[PDB]
């Protein structure tokens, strides 16, 4: 729908993607040398619509870790597998301001911030090992992505564990506020959670799994029903309000499109029953969002009129 | 688009109608007696298409104030003379947590609170005395309105100066924070707040209103353009997240819909392309929102699937 | 007790006075005139023991305004003329962080922060009119001070009032909770307040007051008793924990006196059974204590160990 | 000083004694078994004059861990080892609102609240193992006490540690924060820290140790100089602003004296130059404190007129 000719469209997004180039400023994460690797000049967008239609430009298929942009989509497999009601018993449906801390009802403010993401983590293939569980979302990401690039970065994942001091303050902090179900290993829970963080992805594969989401649920390469459409709701009503860390505000006011930002420089964007997109440049802001992402995001709408409310 | 039966839609409504009336808890509000006087049992309900297609049900005629309800419209009014740039160097454009104070930037958060809509006040019709603005604001309500009811209430307004301390007390705060354009007569403009609180209306002339903000700025029952798309869209965006006081994270994920509640009991619902609605009753919640009403808005999204991500 | 040779102390302060004279940093306040006129270079030191012997050096009979430096003293005659219980139904009794605000019993934190000094003054003779409180203080102060200099500043209540806006606002939001004893014209109480801090006086004549402090409420120069026993343990209990602004917590540990800081330059000290002091210099620091002054307190207690805990 | 007949004071203590022995409210810690353990009955207070004159009166042989009562102890220890400046670049010299976090500066507020005390802990007898460390300060323990019962509770340390989340917590959040020194093992701190709280007195041993503290650092049943004068006063200071939890604002405004609260129903009270106390009573009140501690204190103060600034 509202294209209506892909070509021309196109021909825009490439504009787009030369105009945002333009724009080096950033910083790109260093904390751990797997981040600080990366060269300021990737940068790749690629695009999936609701029919099946592809396009990319730019470094597209050069892997990097999904990192931030994976807690919406663990978001997505909880409810998806057990419901509104049960795991928000777990964690909050709205904003804070700025910290470490528990809403009113001692719960993490939302599932995009670090703790309501490791709460949501805890929820998933419970009972059953690590492996398991890892593989059993492996097998979700591949079924969102239409079994295109899904890997895993051990690197990552090791640096991720060894360094994060302040996910393991998050991690039992949440055990001693009983933040947890019955039963659960907390250290476990935060080694699956570096893993996650550490699943490998291109522009391309990920702007499959976003067309999954603006697709109702549906992969738009595939047909498969992935997700359930009260999961697919919930989860970009949430990367609507808290998916660009602090910068979630204007994002919602000027652009008014979900979206999820990584660390890693990726911004998983949606455009509810048009697009899936995966903007990609390592280069971040004192928002921690990608430079030549948000600037695109930014030319995106004020040209297309993809916002919200236009 | 998308009823596709206006005739069944209204059958629809009547029993949603029905059903939130059986919900009899909530208090009146009562700091000022041109509130207490109201009965708990007051129910009406308005629905103004983008055609221009009208329907009611319940005490949808019996005159009501404003109150924060307003607060959406004037800003949108402000944005329409000024544009974005100007209108938000004085006022942020996002919601906070929980009490009287500024952002980092010394601005109040968003213009559906308090200190936001005093400050939205200070912008409109600058240079001119109190009763010009005053009239140039009715007229404009006039024109949102499609020429139908839009009163004023002297016994609210002259309750509402006398009594709200709280309103000074922001009042002489935002002139010490500097907050006002250079010149402005702080007292001066609360008492211009007060009157605008004080506006009254009825479901009926009030979902016509509403209707206009889903019309993309065109009142569906004249034709004519009141406001310009750019203020449409800031305001949407604004009482999607900032419109139901505290309650405003809860509506967004459960509801989302463009929407804002007042004291009076009030809730000014929009449905982006499709309608316009006035929700009225008296008896409100802990979070100050219309009880009767926030029912209702939950059934109307889970019947006819109008959340912003269905 | 503990001197025990007044003329060799005298000398050693003289030595204090000149290395103090030295330090040339801080800004002279500047919010209003009366403030700004003042000279970086005047410095002060006066010393009243508690047999009466007295010592001066420096700019010790030039006026300036009490200023924050008034608020033990009125604190101390409401607790005087109602007691401990009565005055802590309206304030708090002890140290906050940083803003304005209440307790969780929704009183002010302490007497020494501007909303707590507000409410005490709305306690100071109830009933009569200004005239007669403000006459009723001078009194005091002037048993206090006993009958040394005390004088008033219109020119510096003119400017208090007609720029405190962030007063007034504190005034409104203390009525709003409800905050002062029934039927208090709030107006009239910043009046009474705006008053009290432009009370004149000497460090000569302010040394004394601090003295009649240090003598458990009797003014040393003429052995009258001034204030009840209980009046003065509150005062000094208060100075040693919320007198030096944001500067108390480590005034407290570092010099270990009770003592009042205003925006003047003053700082009222005080050394339980031994002497008062008054301390002068306009230019304030960061934390809006006399540059000066602060130098000459650390440098006084690395001396003569009179630190609570020596 | 000012007793001036011991053998009368006596009869006093144990009249206010007996006068808190009626107050059974309160409720014992039970966090842990080796807490809950304990009778509300059991009630002792012995006193420590700075000559060596001793007095007890209930159950002042039965052994009871420190617990909180140990960190103005270990804080002194420091101190007394590397002085002020070193120590407080590491932890803050004042009071706080009310939660886990860090001043303006990133560090805990005072050595009083867990996070200090954690890093206060990682400042003792650096280098050398755990077994040194705490021989090192048990050594300095048995001086405090004048060689008087100074014992360990294994089973105490064993519960402290398997349920400590929210230390643990604190513990990799102050890593994060870079608050310890280089080179620290935290994971071993927080043992030692745990086994610091696990340290078992006797009211009569504790109230030695008391009036060394209150005996400028000497142990008034031997003469030997424990801690330097520095550390004393520091200790003191501290104890008199942050010593009773979220009560310490009271206490020093109505009981004026430096003292330490612990959960075990401890409340190590100083009157310097006078003597040192030791209060124990498992049930606590809301804020954590000994009811029949806080009641005696009161009244010890509002008797015998001790209080800072009497
Ligand atoms: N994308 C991110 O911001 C995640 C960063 C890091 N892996 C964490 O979990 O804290
Ligand atoms: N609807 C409202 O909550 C407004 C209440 C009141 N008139 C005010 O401005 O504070
Ligand atoms: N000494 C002071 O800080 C007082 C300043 C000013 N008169 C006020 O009351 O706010
Ligand atoms: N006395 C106390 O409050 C200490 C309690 C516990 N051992 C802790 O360190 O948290």
């Amino acid at each position: 729908s509202m294209i209506p000719d892909f070509m021309s469209f196109t021909s825009h997004i490439d504009e787009l993607y030369e105009s945002a180039k333009k724009q080096s400023g950033g910083k790109v994460a260093d904390y751990i040398p797997q981040l600080a690797k990366f060269s300021p000049d990737l940068w790749g967008v690629s695009v999936c619509t609701v029919d099946g239609q592809r396009h990319s430009t730019g470094d597209t298929k050069v892997p990097f870790c999904l990192q931030s942009c994976v807690k919406p989509l663990k978001y997505a497999i909880a409810v998806n597998d057990l419901g509104t009601e049960y795991v928000h018993r777990y964690v909050g449906k709205e904003p804070s301001g700025l910290k470490l801390f528990l809403n009113e009802d001692d719960k993490p403010h939302n599932p995009m911030v670090n703790a309501g993401a490791i709460v949501v983590t805890s929820l998933i293939k419970q009972g059953v090992n690590n492996a398991e569980k890892f593989d059993y979302v492996m097998q979700f990401l591949n079924k969102m992505a239409g079994n295109e690039y899904v890997g895993f970065s051990n690197a990552t994942f090791q640096s991720e564990r060894e360094s994060g001091d302040r996910n393991f303050a998050i991690g039992y902090y949440l055990k001693e506020k009983k933040c947890f179900p019955e039963g659960t290993d907390m250290v476990g829970i935060l080694d699956f959670y570096f893993q996650l963080c550490s699943i490998e992805v291109t522009c391309e594969s990920a702007s499959v799994m976003a067309a999954t989401l603006a697709n109702g649920g549906f992969c738009p390469i595939t047909g498969e029903r992935v997700l359930s459409p009260e999961a697919v709701r919930n989860t970009l009503s949430l990367m609507h309000s808290c998916g660009m860390y602090d910068f979630s505000g204007q994002f919602a006011f000027h652009v008014g499109l979900p979206a999820k930002s990584g660390v890693a420089g990726g911004i998983l964007l949606v455009v509810p029953n048009v697009m899936g997109m995966m903007c990609w440049s390592p280069p971040l802001d004192k928002m921690g969002n990608s430079v030549k992402g948000i600037h695109f995001c930014h030319d995106l709408v004020s040209l297309c009129n993809f916002h919200n409310y236009d």
